[PDB]
């Protein structure tokens, strides 16, 4: 069906263990979703939630990529300045080519908004034909990490499968 | 007693041999002083010198994370193009925990001063509960990168803390 | 003879086996001749084609570095998100000291052009008293890339050198 495959994880001890709700999550298939047409075609095909350890995070972007061949990985949270943050440094075990244009673009357009933003630790990069990019944990942010990576994103997806 | 302890390690054959004053490392810390208050009551309680050798470099920001519960080492010097420049790759070996924003920032910020700042090869990071940042063994350019940090690095260091 | 020994190897299966000529090569060459004054008086005395292969760009990346001692090998291609695109990956494998402010700088000019800047994955570094820099493929890309570090690179290979 989907030109793209996509799927969405969202990283919190918090959601994994039934204390709350995921509010990132839907908000991040919501853009996916609605820019599937600027995407190539695009959509979420599954969602899973891990909590903040890295063997977990780990197995799921092994999974994803190396089994069911998703094209595109977003990851939700676990990468900033908190103890428990470790997203990226699970991220960066299971990349093979980095991808820190697109680094560079997030960090870029959402300083404009905050500098906050400077506490992201977010990795990217590419393993098989997977792209995986990590994003934080706040509703607004994927959509502000999504419009500043939309321009190009198609045509990166493309140039994954040749 | 201090909310946040930081600690300011020089870097430079030179001052180490004792063949000239230290001329980075008081005004650091008259920076960091007089920015106290927006950085949640963070002061300077440590320096040291050491020379431009990975291993020195290595062993003191091990023993500052890892023995002395630092929250906050600023290294200064030996991160740019010289041979002898090593700073970054020592600090590399020792964080856990990259945070790529504070070095955007850092850059994007001395890039508007001049561009000889594409010459920093700062790298910077989280070992433990301790944040590690180089930056250029000029004395105006601790301020500057200071001022550049100054918006998150009082949530940064409480981000890190609990 | 030249003050400073330029280099400059193109990566590409497509030129390597003789199914098409390099385009990039020569304005590369170009610029760099071109810019000889403001680079504190350099030239290119060599270039080389090589396929898509990891062990091939390390292998000269690693000979014109030890053994010929050039001063400033600029890589043209295989830096993008194709499957077969692996320069970043040898280039990393055989620097010694990174340049992260020469990658940030190539990165945020070319944004301006475009977007598609961002799918550019250069590395860049430096090995014993060689500065190695990852540019794109396109002909028009190495002027846009060089215009960006010129105003620094004198420097930079000025302190390399001692």
């Amino acid at each position: 069906g989907p030109e793209y495959k996509v799927a969405i994880l969202t990283v919190s001890d918090t959601v994994s263990a039934g204390a709350g709700p995921d509010r990132s999550g839907p908000r991040a298939v919501s853009v996916v979703d609605s820019s599937s047409e600027k995407l190539g075609g695009a959509k979420v095909v599954a969602t899973a939630v891990v909590p903040d350890e890295v063997e977990r995070i780990k197995d799921i972007l092994q999974k994803w990529s190396d089994v069911d061949e998703m094209d595109l990985i977003l990851t939700l949270g676990g990468a900033g300045f908190t103890p428990r943050d470790v997203t990226p440094e699970a991220t960066k075990k299971v990349i093979e080519r980095e991808t820190p244009g697109l680094l560079f673009v997030m960090m870029q357009e959402s300083l404009k908004i905050t500098p906050f933003a400077m506490l992201s630790r977010s990795a990217a990069g590419i393993r098989g034909s997977t792209l995986i990019i990590n994003m934080p944990g706040n509703p607004n942010a994927v959509a502000e990490c999504m419009e500043a990576l939309l321009p190009a994103l198609k045509h990166a997806l493309k140039q994954i499968k040749g």
